[PDB]
């Protein structure tokens, strides 16, 4: 049996919650808070025997997987989403690892309010700018980062433009590529429905 | 093979430490050594074609490679000091995670000039705590993180206290299995070479 423990946000858990849903897998998502989060927090730390006393955790039977990123990497790899050769699956890693710079960035100034300008005006842009170009030198109606083949890196581009448009919209017009690329993720038969009819508001 | 950074640690030491763990042969590029480093890394940028405009690069032939963790990850399975099975790799990875947690804690106090107190008295032994019990884990009843052989996870583990050490020495005292574990990996003939040669010799 699997369960996804997390707080009732999209956050540091929503990438393993896309990469489940694309890969058609059923699973309990247990979101904290849906009474009193802080308490139930406390609760499950006493309760599971958690490596580093955060979440997501990722039960699988008796397993405790913690640190989202490993779990992502253990997914992509089990479901064959890694990439197709041993340069596409460091180049999927190295896309990804990308993700996280300027993830981190972006949840620094909408999670913890440092103001949003500099992110905005010098962050953004130029992240953007680099994911652009490694569309470009990948580049129908399809597109991906590493290979013919969707990997994980898609999926992280696209939740990482998500997150940050959920409070900044129109943060892709000057990006053609990538904006065709997370339309085309959006659109993915397994994908569409999720994305869709998720309650709404993460972080 | 060519490593690109500044002349520190940073972000390019652990893969610094996995070449001389590993006995591999590299040339160590360092910016700022011979002449303006914020010049040269501005030259680099417009000569190499790197992804993200960062350091480290490791660039193999015309092959450039970047991010560190990935690098790290992707040397680990070429010269199999990645899990010795599916289950032990994601174990190896999640302390490399975690290792990335409270190194990044650090670098905010060791090198951005932030609030030292938090760490040392919130973070740190927090931290050490958690290690010490994931050694413990491994070891059951009657060194390593993982398995019964090294892993880029144990190399990892012995940077960040490393690291630590050189402002904060000695923060092991409370936990004897990480103290056990890092003065194993310091005194592996490669290793306590390279960190010889590091403060010169
Ligand atoms: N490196 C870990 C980070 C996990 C983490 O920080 N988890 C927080 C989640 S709550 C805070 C928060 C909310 C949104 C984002 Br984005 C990042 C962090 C936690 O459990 N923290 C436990 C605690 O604070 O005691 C990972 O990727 O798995
Ligand atoms: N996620 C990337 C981060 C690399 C990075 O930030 N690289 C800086 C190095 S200089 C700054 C610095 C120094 C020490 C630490 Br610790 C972290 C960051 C850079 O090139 N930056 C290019 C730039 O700032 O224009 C990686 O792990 O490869």
């Amino acid at each position: 049996n699997i369960v996804l423990y997390y707080f009732d946000a999209r956050g540091k858990a929503e990438l393993i919650r896309l990469i489940f849903a694309y890969l058609g897998i059923e699973y309990t998502d247990k979101r904290f808070g849906v009474g009193d989060a802080f308490v139930e927090f406390k609760n499950f730390k006493k309760e599971k025997d958690t490596p580093f006393e955060q979440v997501p955790i990722l039960q699988i039977g008796d397993l405790i997987l913690a640190q989202s990123q490993a779990i992502v990497r253990y997914l992509s790899k089990k479901y064959n989403i890694c990439g197709e050769s041993e340069l596409n699956e460091f180049y999927a890693d190295m896309i990804f690892c990308g993700v996280q710079d300027i993830h981190y960035k972006f949840n620094n100034t909408n999670l913890f309010k440092q103001n949003e300008t500099t992110f905005l005006n010098e962050d953004l842009p130029k992240w953007s700018g680099y994911f652009e170009k490694l569309l470009k030198k990948n580049h129908n109606d399809k597109y991906y980062f590493v290979g013919n083949n969707l990997t994980y890196a898609d999926l992280a581009v696209f939740n990482l433009y998500d997150d940050i448009e959920t409070k900044y919209p129109s943060s892709l017009k000057n990006f053609p590529l990538l904006k065709a690329h997370n339309e085309f993720i959006s659109n993915l038969p397994n994908i569409k429905n999720y994305i869709t009819n998720r309650k709404e508001s993460v972080y």
